[PDB]
């Protein structure tokens, strides 16, 4: 397989949220067989951020998902051509973001190209007031559709005194190949960011996610 035990990542994330304009890039690397990966990302254009981190780790490949035997690796399959996905963020306050990324390989590196793009924030709730201190453990739901595999989460960030923010996720991933579809399934992740500079110019993320049957 062209996926090794030891991938490395370069990304470059493009957008504007709530009119603010930035660049983010990452370098880093992770174990695709074992789901989990390390970032560390710098923000290039737009410092400081003035909005909540955590609307954007999701952002910054499924690729680094531990699949079971068992279950088709939609991801793992649609290399080395690579994939796309497309999402939708919904938060319950009614700021919304809409995500994509184009995902390629060359030898043992994964390249991304990300435009991230979110508006009606209220200026006063907690993503431009950064009062979010995490994303909570989630469940994503997912199965085949219109010969694609989408995503379904129904995930909170942890607020600042304990109460949560919730947003409905959806997202679509289009592999640019043909590969075996998978039956419905779901998809474990963890998300933390281990380390930030003051400002979160720089940013270290990690992730850990594994599939599983319901």
């Amino acid at each position: 397989s062209v996926i090794k035990p030891e991938m490395k990542i370069k990304l470059r994330m493009e957008g504007a949220v709530n009119g603010h304009k930035f660049v983010i890039e990452g370098e880093g690397i992770g174990k695709p067989y074992e789901g989990t990966q390390t970032l560390d990302l710098t923000v290039e254009e737009g410092a400081p951020l003035p909005f909540s981190y955590d609307i954007l780790t999701p952002a910054f490949n499924r690729a680094f998902t531990k699949y079971p035997e068992d279950i088709p690796d939609y991801f793992k399959q649609a290399f080395p051509e690579g994939y796309s996905w497309e999402r939708s963020m919904t938060y319950e306050d009614q700021g919304i973001c809409i995500a994509t990324s184009d995902i390629t390989m060359e030898g043992d590196c994964f390249f991304y190209e990300i435009r991230f793009d979110g508006t009606n924030f209220p200026p006063n709730g907690p993503v431009m007031q950064k009062k979010t201190l995490k994303l909570i453990d989630a469940t994503e739901k997912m199965y085949v559709e219109d010969g694609v595999l989408k995503g379904d989460v129904e995930m909170a960030l942890l607020l600042e005194g304990g109460g949560h923010y919730r947003c409905d996720f959806k997202t679509t991933y289009k592999a640019k190949k043909d590969v075996r579809l998978p039956d419905a399934h779901e998809v474990d992740h963890r998300t933390e960011i281990l380390s930030h500079d003051k400002d979160y110019n720089k940013v270290r993320l990690y992730e850990h996610a594994e599939a599983r049957y319901s």
